[PDB]
């Protein structure tokens, strides 16, 4: 029955490439998360497995063991994955934060970027190569990157990454791309077409989409501005909304549906309780694991424009 239907089996039937989650081991081994990702879900990001702290503690000295666990789930499962993420402030040991020569980060910087994508080389569909570099006033945000290597680490990191798997679909991610009329929005757009311009290798924009109640509409129009900077994708990587009003979240489903680019949509999570803002209760699946009234209403809409 229509009843039954899956949110990302029916992004499939109009046109989309997944409809996903994050997740990590940790996850996937309590609760109801796999059986619900197994059934529901096409994609997943780790969540946390993937970051450099995790990955690697010490210069030269990597740990794939839940990263791995990951990617081999994902595989058996049939699941697209987003690597995610490799050059980012947060998540950052301060090995990496206190090197001051430029050459030493560079080359600090471009080892971390092969190593992770060498390892899964080919298994993944996209990584977000850079996150989170740009300041809400639209300038780039002054990281340990920015500050020693300078706005070249941009680049420099996609010419990297395309080098050490170009099957993989390379991104730069950000938050607060949610408002075409916010200078962050409008930044990054002029700055990826400047990028492209210039042959930089970035195939898609992601915007976390973590939505404050009545932020759905405005997606409308952000994610079309988006769109605007010509990658050949877009998507939505960490969607959750406070309150999870079925308008909020449909709003964004049609959204990517209405952007021709947009490839799919990641949610932050399954359960509420396991969000970074759990009392928010911002997901589609509750404390029960149950699907939600935005579960519903997301499901419906995407049956109705059938």
């Amino acid at each position: 029955a229509e009843a039954a239907q899956s949110v990302d089996q029916l992004i499939k039937a109009r046109g989309k490439v997944y409809f996903g989650v994050m997740t990590d081991q940790n996850r996937l081994t309590t609760g109801k998360n796999a059986a619900i990702i197994q059934a529901d879900f096409g994609q997943v990001t780790p969540m946390n497995s993937m970051k450099w702290d995790a990955t690697e503690p010490s210069q030269g000295n990597f740990n794939f063991a839940g990263a791995d666990y990951l990617v081999n789930w994902a595989q058996q499962n049939g699941k697209l994955i987003r690597g995610h993420t490799l050059v980012g402030h947060f998540y950052l040991p301060s090995w990496v934060s206190s090197i001051t020569d430029k050459n030493t980060l560079t080359n600090v910087m471009k080892n971390h970027i092969t190593t992770l994508m060498t390892r899964y080389k080919g298994k993944i569909r996209a990584w977000d190569v850079v996150n989170e570099a740009f300041n809400e006033d639209g300038s780039l945000r002054q990281t340990v990157f920015l500050n020693v290597i300078g706005e070249d680490y941009i680049p420099i990191a996609f010419q990297t990454a395309r080098a050490a798997d170009p099957n993989a679909k390379l991104y730069i991610n950000d938050y607060n791309l949610d408002s075409a009329s916010y200078p962050k929005t409008q930044a990054i757009v002029n700055r990826v077409k400047q990028w492209r311009a210039a042959g930089v290798p970035i195939d898609g924009i992601g915007s976390q989409t973590h939505l404050s109640a009545g932020q759905g509409a405005g997606v409308l129009q952000a994610l079309p501005l988006l769109a605007s900077a010509g990658t050949p994708e877009v998507a939505i990587t960490e969607l959750n909304v406070a309150g999870a009003s079925p308008t909020d979240y449909v709003n964004v489903v049609n959204a990517c549906l209405n952007v021709q680019s947009c490839v799919g949509i990641t949610v932050a999570g399954v359960a509420d309780p396991d969000s970074w803002r759990a009392s928010t209760t911002p997901l589609l699946f509750d404390g029960n694991f149950n699907p939600k009234p935005a579960y519903n209403a997301i499901v419906q809409d995407l049956q109705q424009g059938s």
